[PDB]
């Protein structure tokens, strides 16, 4: 596309995208045009509004336009284009990123004791209410763990809530812990978002006992 400023919604939240070069109240000559998945191509929004877009977005006295409460359909682009009183044209481009951040991570079964230079399960890891569906990983002493690489094995499984749309993740990692290891390794699970900038959630650790 063009040239857009991006912009990340949480969802639930309202949102107010700014119309630069507008007058500061009407009368205005302003135009939105949006396009979502809400909407087949570009729609055209004005500020006299109507019908029943006015449940969803509508154009503030301002010449912003507000959504009281982002939803997942909001993703696409909303652009406006303005007139000052002299008559120069000014454009907003936007492209609007929906998201929500899951509950806290959880470790459920987790093992109590693991056997060396055998395959064992040490737990599984469930993440509720994200959006997008970010990814599950797994952390031993603090350092990443890494599929495949040297006896780590994970499994990860996907779910979506049937109304709401949101995501919930779970991971079962198994390894196959060497000998001469700590006996009371720390393992962690942890949370990484879909869109960039956000925080890792971390679950409290795991001390199994390790068995030579
Ligand atoms: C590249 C770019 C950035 C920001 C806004 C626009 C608009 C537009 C938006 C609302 C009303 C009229 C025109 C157009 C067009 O459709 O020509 N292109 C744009
Ligand atoms: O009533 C009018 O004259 C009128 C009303 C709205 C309006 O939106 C636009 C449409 C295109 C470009 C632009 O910069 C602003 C343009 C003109
Ligand atoms: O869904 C609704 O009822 C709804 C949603 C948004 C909304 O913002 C506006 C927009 C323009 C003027 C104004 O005074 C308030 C107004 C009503």
């Amino acid at each position: 596309g063009a040239m857009a400023q991006n912009i990340t919604a949480r969802i639930g939240e309202p949102l107010v995208l700014k119309c630069k070069g507008a007058p500061k109240k009407p009368p205005q000559r302003l135009e939105w045009k949006l396009n979502t998945g809400r909407t087949e191509a570009w729609k055209v929004l004005s500020p006299q509004g109507g019908g029943p877009w006015d449940s969803v977005a509508r154009v503030l006295p301002n010449g912003s336009l507000f959504l009281p409460a982002v939803g997942i359909q909001d993703e696409g682009i909303f652009r406006c284009q303005a007139m000052n009183r002299n008559g120069k044209e000014t454009k907003s481009n936007y492209r609007v990123r929906v998201y929500q951040i899951p509950g806290k991570p959880e470790i459920v079964d987790s093992a109590s004791e693991l056997t060396a230079g055998v395959p064992n399960k040490v737990g599984t890891c469930v993440s509720e209410g994200s959006y997008p569906a970010g990814t599950l990983s797994w952390h031993l002493d603090g350092k990443p763990l890494v599929p495949n690489e040297k006896g780590v094995s994970v499994k990860e499984q996907t779910r979506r809530h049937p109304e709401t749309g949101l995501f919930t993740l779970q991971s079962e990692l198994m390894v196959t812990p060497a000998r001469g290891g700590d006996p009371r390794p720390t393992f962690s699970c942890s949370f990484s978002p879909g869109l960039p900038r956000h925080r890792a959630l971390r679950t409290a650790p795991i001390q199994p006992r390790v068995w030579e």
